Parts: C-alpha cells; sequence; structure tokens
C-alpha cells in the first residue's frame, strides 16, 4: 500500500496472509473454511495465516492453517487477468473470534463514488522498495467505468473496476495482490493489477467480486 496508514492490530479481521515460506499474497476469509484470493496468487504448498498484524512476530492471535485444495476460476486468463479470482479451502476450520472474522459477500455491485477500504502488506513506495511488517490500510473511491477504460484503453473487462486516485500517490502495490477491497461491510474487490503503483492516471484495477457470487456459493456447497 502506497500512501496509506497503519490499520491498527486486528482492525481488519478478515485479512489473511498467504505464506510459502514468506508472505507472497493477501486474501479474505469468507467463512470458517474458505479464503478468496486472486488467481494470479496460485501456487502449491500454501499456508494461510489468520489474525496477523506483524507478519514477522508471533503476537498471540494468529492461526496458521494449511490449504487442502485450491480452485482457480475456470475462465481465468493469466494474460489479460480476466476472472482473476481463486478459492482456497483450509485443512481445518478456523476459530472465529473478534480478531479473526469472516467478511460477507455482496448482494449487489458497488457504485462509482463509494469509498472502500483496501489493505495489505505490500510495497509502500511508488519508486523503490520498502516492505512493512504491519498491516497497511487505504481508503479509496470506486471510479466510474468511463474513467477506468480511459486510463487503460482496450484492457478493462466487465469483470474489473478501478479504484483509487487519478492524481496518483495512493494505491495498492506489489505484495497486496489478492487482498480485499471492502465497501459498506462487503467484499467488493480483489487486488488484481495495475501499471506500476500510485502513478498518475493509472489507478489500481480490481476483480469485481459481485459477478462471482453464484460461482463462489455453488463451489463452497460442493467442496
Ligand atoms: C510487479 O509489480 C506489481 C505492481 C503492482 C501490482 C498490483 C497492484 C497495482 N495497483 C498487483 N500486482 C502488482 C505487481
Ligand atoms: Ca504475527
Amino acid at each position: 500500500i502506497v500512501g496509506g496508514y497503519t490499520c491498527g492490530a486486528n482492525t481488519v479481521p478478515y485479512q489473511v496472509s498467504l505464506n510459502s515460506g514468506y508472505h507472497f499474497c493477501g486474501g479474505s476469509l469468507i467463512n470458517s473454511q474458505w479464503v478468496v484470493s486472486a488467481a494470479h496468487c496460485y501456487k502449491s504448498g500454501i499456508q494461510v495465516r489468520l489474525g496477523e498484524d506483524n507478519i514477522n512476530v508471533v503476537e498471540g492471535n494468529e492461526q496458521f492453517i494449511s490449504a487442502s485444495k485450491s480452485i482457480v476460476h475456470p475462465s481465468y486468463n493469466s494474460n489479460t487477468l480476466n476472472n482473476d479470482i481463486m478459492l482456497i479451502k483450509l485443512k481445518s476450520a478456523a476459530s472465529l473470534n473478534s480478531r479473526v472474522a469472516s467478511i460477507s459477500l455482496p448482494t449487489s455491485c458497488a457504485s462509482a463514488g463509494t469509498q472502500c477500504l483496501i489493505s495489505g502488506w505490500g510495497n509502500t513506495k511508488s519508486s523503490g522498495t520498502s516492505y512493512p511488517d504491519v498491516l497497511k490500510c487505504l481508503k479509496a473511491p470506486i471510479l466510474s467505468d468511463s474513467s477506468c477504460k480511459s486510463a487503460y484503453p482496450g484492457q478493462i473487462t466487465s469483470n474489473m473496476f478501478c479504484a483509487g486516485y487519478l492524481e496518483g500517490g495512493k494505491d495498492s502495490c506489489q505484495g497486496d495482490s489478492g487482498g480485499p477491497v471492502v465497501c459498506s461491510g462487503k467484499l467488493q474487490g480483489i487486488v488484481s493489477w495495475g501499471s506500476g503503483c500510485a502513478q498518475k492516471n493509472k489507478p489500481g484495477v480490481y476483480t469485481k467480486v459481485c459477478n462471482y457470487v453464484s460461482w463462489i456459493k455453488q463451489t463452497i456447497a460442493s467442496n
């Protein structure tokens, strides 16, 4: 997160870290046994880390649970990033409490101008590299589809939206991939892609979760 703020320990209790020996992506807990992330975060040997604030210090609220199955969306296209969404099933159910909580799926799509919360442990610099050890937060509005398509001509599908600031300076970044975009208490986006971080006229692009609710619900009822 570039230009954000320190969230505060366990104030984003649905945020997860995906760990393969080191943090490599974020995700969101949607119930006691399932995590949503980006399909471009797929890999084998994933351990899901819940209840994290400092990812380098055991602070006492964490739960570490291995993944038992990963399901990339059937129409994911890694070249265009269309359908950049994946489900991860935990080997055992998480224990839900004040520090580890699920986020609800949306019933309708969020509208332009709505302010949302994006979080993650990714790079905090738009030029150079500095990686924080504590969770960072950013408030950003959903941008109109016409501004989004003008920023990324020929590249925005119906399954994407832009959020952020056309002036730059505030954005998600490398290492925030797969993390949540939450608006009005619902999961509306997944950190997906962009042209760099926090550059002028190049806002972040996010997977439009409201288009996937039926697939999510059907998949978790049968696996
Ligand atoms: C390798 O550099 C990057 C830079 C930025 C991003 C993002 C979000 C950009 N808003 C997702 N993956 C990335 C990879
Ligand atoms: Ca920790």
